[PDB]
């Protein structure tokens, strides 16, 4: 067996399914794979390592400064952006972020 490398909530996952590069976001003292690499995807919900990605870039910002909550924010209420937040993960503040593309 094997652990997986980064999760995504159901939308996310959902919207992965369709496509359409995506930035993540992950924890320093976490920090998982990296660029060049695989990303094992799956739905936190319990699906998780469901399928494999590959990343494609890498930088370093907060989640809704790039993350679905963004779109989420113009899309969404709070309400909403907390649950998403709540499925993803706490802590509102800068952090690790991946990008990838489903090849």
């Amino acid at each position: 067996m094997q652990p997986n490398d980064i999760t995504f909530f159901q939308r996310f996952q959902d919207d992965i399914l369709a496509g359409r590069k995506t930035i993540t976001i992950r924890d320093e003292s976490e920090s998982h794979f990296k660029t060049g690499d695989v990303l094992r995807v799956g739905r936190f919900e319990d699906d998780g390592y469901f399928c494999t990605i590959e990343v494609t870039a890498t930088s370093t910002v907060t989640l809704d400064t790039l993350t679905e909550k963004h779109a989420e924010q113009e899309n969404m209420t709070l309400t909403e952006l907390k649950k998403v937040i709540a499925d993803i993960y706490p802590g509102q503040t800068q952090f690790y972020v991946i990008e990838f593309k489903c090849l």
